[PDB]
């Protein structure tokens, strides 16, 4: 029962790029994570790259700025704000971890569409299939689904 956007038209912008992808990369694993929660909402996303963003996503290193620093290459992966105004949505990338398009690394898709659905306003869910579970795993991105459990959390939230 978090908070959610009182709106259902949503701008994000990528304020930076790792530089261990290429930035069309970047952009496509971050379209396609936006995607993966408009598909079973309300909810549209627009990319912009100049203006206010609701939802800024943000490569960074250690203490960057907020009270949630990041510990360097492992353990936390990435950490997102709940909706509200500034700081509120952004979603935060560790740069220490090696960001990819596949199963080396730290894949960026399925970590964005974890961060998204906390930036959406959902918690973690104690179902391992879900992707709003508390640990990562590397799931062939080709066949990625949202479980029944995230669908039930994101759909209590919106529509
Ligand atoms: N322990 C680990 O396996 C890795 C370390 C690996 C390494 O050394 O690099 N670290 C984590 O998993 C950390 C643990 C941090 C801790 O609790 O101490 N977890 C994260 O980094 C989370 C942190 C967080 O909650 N941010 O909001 C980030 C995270 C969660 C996922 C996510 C993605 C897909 C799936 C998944 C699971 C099952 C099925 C499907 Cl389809 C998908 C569910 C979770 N992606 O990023
Ligand atoms: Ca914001
Ligand atoms: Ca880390
Ligand atoms: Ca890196
Ligand atoms: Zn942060
Ligand atoms: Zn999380």
């Amino acid at each position: 029962m978090g908070p959610v956007w009182r709106k259902h038209y949503i701008t994000y912008r990528i304020n930076n790029y790792t530089p261990d992808m290429n930035r069309e990369d970047v952009d496509y694993a971050i379209r396609k994570a936006f995607q993966v929660w408009s598909n079973v909402t309300p909810l549209k996303f627009s990319k912009i790259n100049t203006g206010m963003a609701d939802i800024l996503v943000v490569f960074a290193r250690g203490a960057h700025g907020d009270d949630h620093a990041f510990d360097g290459k492992g353990g936390i992966l990435a950490h997102a704000f709940g909706p509200g105004s500034g700081i509120g949505g952004d979603a935060h990338f560790d740069e220490d971890e090696f960001w990819t398009t596949h199963s080396g690394g730290t894949n960026l898709f399925l970590t964005a569409v974890h961060e998204i659905g906390h930036s959406l306003g959902l918690g973690h869910s104690s179902d391992p299939k879900a992707v709003m579970f508390p640990t990562y795993a590397y799931v062939d991105i080709n066949t990625f689904r949202l479980s029944a459990d995230d669908i039930r959390g994101i759909q209590s939230l919106y529509g």
